[PDB]
């Protein structure tokens, strides 16, 4: 009965049968993108109307549609011809990655490329890539890919080991020509294989790594009901999965006493960006929006038990439409489970005598996906005390050039011949705030220094600062961790029994934002990766930072664009977007592949509650 | 048979008869510390000697002493008499927190104080806090607890729910005088109790927590040999106590193939520094030092399976000395155990049709002390992947006072009347490096953006700088999180197959440093708190960043002092410092007792390995 329910095969079946019988779905038409709508904000509402989103692509040429549909009702909506060249191409699809390595192994240009490095074109990958947006004026309105290359010696062979430097095509993937293949000279193709499954490589495997079993003998501490709504220690919440953002949560509240109160309306990883910082003509173009242009949903792996989660785990299966509108489910492609997070508090007194401990535990809700040669884990967690946390892991294999002769400002070595591009992780949460309810406002909070004097005559003093954020014109912000600054949260028409208003204040890591010099594509195009933290009102049809479509996208969409609005966001219905991320300059150590490196952000309570809300844990 | 064994109990009793026969240990004499000290450097196979340095107090009025014996051969190598105005008092004795609201109870000031307020001497408790050095000549050369007062309903009650503004006394614990009471004025006493094991305050225990069961059931992956010497995963080190640093780690090394490779000698929390930010006359004195003027290791909490340390755990019980000389086991002190910590790596590559997943460990060693209202728990923890990381765990009872009517920029409220002073936590980690062994050098790591111009015309490269820190006087550096500043510890005569100084990098949560002016005592005796990373050469007898005598010494001691001598740094036996902490302000959620918050630093492989050093952990 819950509209935040997931997808269900049957809905995205019906999605399919409705689009069919408008004309909307002939045998030329591909499904790029496909999502259930939020409810509308509206508490006299429905009994359910399910509404879904639709990219729709035609593969003879014609323009593609964005297209509403009501399962519910069995109608379409409404439905646009879109110009690509002007709001942007569909994301890619996971048939269009094919083409490129195809419609390149017949291409004179590219074969002569090959020969001239004494490369079997039978055993060369080229990596599809997403072609952003620079000078080559024809792209403008068309779906191009562009190509770089890879050796696999053998079928189970790591390409990534062996790349192939100096060369890259770009391909329109709907015409299937080659339109350009730029052979800048040749590079030595690293030798060094980096398979890491292989014993001459790994060596003999350790014996010495005791079992540590984790187990819950009396089953979870959380509820599972309506499919995805979760209960688990005074939380509540709705876990979604979109197949552009992937695990979605809705409806973050905390039961504290009689009152079930809300924190976060909706809480997503709405974009995330990779740049590389190579100025090579070979890969200075490289920029991926894995969430805007790829769809990371669409590519989240099946979690196996006890290798991705330990413990006891529930699990979803998220479902989501293939090209063609059928259902294809991702299964045990989400992880729930809560584990044991050491000590909560703990104080021994030495006047009452009361040594007194308490230990902690976390709620956590996971997915991993894969683009490429990297991965990634998405982490969500609740904790006992009120505290919300997003951890980002950054894995798998670096993706890889030759290593120049004479050294890189821009490339580090990691075997002999084998660059690493220097690049980012970028991403940017898109937090949907509704502390004890939507009337919410954002406060940047920076720590005072005190000049020694009168008032302060032992120049120990030191204070704070809050300035509230009141319209969207002043609430594109910058970290400073020298300061110790932090953004607060707060219901101004809400307050704690000391008569404060209630708050919540996010903890930001403070690392760097977009590197990229401001005139350039990617500091347009990725924004929002510019400033730490963006501040707007809610509306309805500003979800993604970077827009619908990013692909091939110029600067136009996005925040930027929003926030020229300047609406009041004084006590209002308000979204925070807050951008963190990875800078990589990858070591040897991350080489044949890499360990995990994280990254994120928390928010913790601040008058939130009238007292610590977990003096009722027990001793257990 | 290792030079590094914890000290025995047998040991400290040797050390007690060596001082009463020498005449140094008479009734009037009092140990304020004790502790053995590591060999010194190198060289020659063994013929080894357990020292043992100690500072004895006079509870008569003489000068203390500084004596170091050797228990091997049973002798006095030295002994000093300290001139305590010049090079600073003794650490307060556990012995002395007893006598300030002793002697304060039969003075006639404090009970026309406590008349006034209506409050029954007998509840009312005193706290013995340290006096730093201000603006009182005669208390130069004395010994000088001051105290604030709190009351206590019943012997159970917890007094900080009820701080007494205020007022404040400064007793000389020698000559046992109250040399001052100051009362500014009447304040409301709190009167809502904080009692966080009362159910009228706790409400109804929660029932909905499910057993986590975490067994090890072929028991832990680690050895401990020689009583403290600890091998997993390919690490290698001691674990030490000492009774003002606690828990210390010697000997940090990883066994790549054939070579057991240092990385650090002695790894330690060298200082703690809490500074109270209230300019009230009642508080503007207030700096802890609970390192240097309390010592953490003496009041280490004796750790409880399940409540504490949960999993398979191995027990470090130290051994310290009490005030006579009587060796004073700390039953339980140090908890050993290895945690699942998560994925490792993970690729799925769609070429090679490879699915790789590798699990995540951690060795961990901590322990956790008591300082009056507030507690710590310090974690060590080395990572299957070479990194080393420490976490400090801030919990406890809040120190109180009132909150004055008209509220405050210096104290937040947590129930009605009551204040909570701002403060910082400030640590100092002392890390005498040994990358690859004693040569070393470090460097500072900055992000460099480029701007978009020839060489560069998409505007997208980045790149970064390194500058090697060469002698102490360019040596104390500053955070910088918006240009991702690092530190890197390498080696210069040893390099990876790439020909590269193998290296670590130091990663900062780049918070707050020291907030306090500048020109203020606590600036001055806590200068080490200023800045986040400090490179000295090394010295046996630098020991501590605030000098050996922390308790009213007059500043300028300790690193200031030694980066002051200007010694070569690059390439040679060196030592970092790192500056690191927690900005309190606290919220209502902190009361009546604090939920953990954390801060700490790691430190991750650079160039140190020739690949990946865990390509040889297996599947599970
Ligand atoms: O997005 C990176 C290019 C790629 C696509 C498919 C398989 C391997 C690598
Ligand atoms: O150092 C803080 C003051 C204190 C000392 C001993 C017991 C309770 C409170
Ligand atoms: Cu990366
Ligand atoms: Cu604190």
């Amino acid at each position: 009965a819950s509209p935040f329910r997931l997808a269900s095969a049957g809905e995205i079946s019906e999605v399919q049968g409705i689009l069919r019988t408008a004309g909307l779905l002939g045998p030329e038409k591909r499904i790029a993108y496909l999502g259930v709508l939020d409810p509308a904000r509206g508490a006299g509402s429905e009994a359910e109307d399910r509404r879904f989103r639709v990219f729709i692509h035609d593969v003879s040429g014609a323009r593609p549609q964005e297209v509403t549909v009501s399962v519910t009702n069995g109608t379409v909506i409404s439905a646009v011809e879109l110009d690509t060249a002007a709001t942007g191409e569909l994301p890619v699809l996971e048939e269009e990655f094919e083409v490129v390595e195809q419609l390149l192994a017949t291409d004179e240009r590219w074969l002569k490329a090959l020969a001239a490095r004494n490369l079997d074109v039978s055993k060369v990958r080229v990596a599809p890539l997403s072609a952003g947006v620079f000078e080559y004026a024809e792209e403008r309105g068309r779906r191009i890919l562009r190509g770089l290359a890879f050796v696999q010696d053998f079928p189970e062979d790591s390409a990534w080991a062996h790349p192939v430097d100096g060369l890259v095509a770009y391909v329109d993937v709907v015409s299937k020509e080659v339109t350009r293949v730029i052979d800048t000279g040749v590079f030595p193709v690293p030798a060094e294989h980096g398979n890491y499954t292989d014993p001459e490589l790994t060596g003999p495997l350790r014996t010495t790594q005791k079992p540590i079993s984790i187990t819950q003998p009396e089953g979870p501490s959380f509820t599972v009901t309506g499919g995805n709504h979760i209960e688990w220690e005074k939380w509540s919440l709705d876990v979604g999965f979109d197949v552009r953002e992937g695990v979605v949560l809705h409806n973050i509240a905390f039961r504290d006493g009689d009152r079930l109160r809300p924190i976060i309306n909706r809480a997503s990883i709405a974009e995330m960006v990779v740049p590389y910082g190579d100025p090579s003509p070979i890969r200075s173009w490289q920029n991926y929006f894995d969430t805007g242009e790829y769809l990371v949903g669409q590519y989240a792996n099946s979690l196996e038990l006890g290798c991705d989660c330990l413990g006891d785990i529930t699990y979803l299966s998220p479902v989501i439409s293939d090209a063609f509108g059928n259902p294809r489910e991702i299964r045990n492609g989400i992880c729930m489970h809560e584990e044991d997070w050491g000590i909560l508090a703990k104080h021994s007194d030495l006047w009452s005598g009361i040594n007194y401990t308490r230990r902690n535990r976390r709620m956590v809700i996971s997915f991993f996906t894969t683009i490429g040669a990297y991965d990634y884990g998405f982490y969500w967690y609740l904790y006992l005390d009120g505290t919300i946390e997003f951890e980002a892991k950054a894995t798998g294999v670096v993706f890889t050039s030759a290593f120049p002769e004479g050294g890189s400002d821009n490339i580090s070595q990691l075997a002999p011949g084998l660059g690493a591009p220097f690049h980012q992780h970028i991403f940017s949460a898109r937090l949907d705030m509704a502390i004890d309810g939507f009337t919410n406002r954002v406060e940047e909070e920076d720590v005072v220094r005190q000049t020694m004097g009168p008032g302060n005559e032992r120049g120990n003093a030191f204070s704070r600062k809050r300035t509230v954020l009141t319209r969207e014109s002043e609430a594109v912000r910058e970290a400073d961790a020298r300061t110790g600054r932090t953004w607060i949260i707060s219901n101004p028409e809400s307050k704690n029994r000391l008569n404060e208003p209630v708050g919540y204040k996010l903890h930001a890591h403070n690392q760097p934002t977009l590197l990229a010099d401001p005139g350039s594509s990617i500091a347009r195009r990725a924004a929002f990766a510019t400033k730490d933290l963006w501040v707007t009102r809610y509306a309805d049809d500003e979800r993604y930072p970077t827009g619908d479509f990013v692909n091939q996208h110029s600067g136009g969409a996005g925040l930027p664009s929003y926030i020229a609005q300047d609406r009041d966001i004084d006590g209002q219905d308000i979204v925070v977007w807050h951008t963190f991320g990875l800078t990589h300059f990858p070591r040897v150590e991350d080489w044949p592949i890499m360990p995990v490196d994280t990254v994120g952000f928390k928010l913790r309570p601040e008058g939130f509650f009238d007292r610590s809300p977990v003096l009722d844990v027990p001793a257990n």
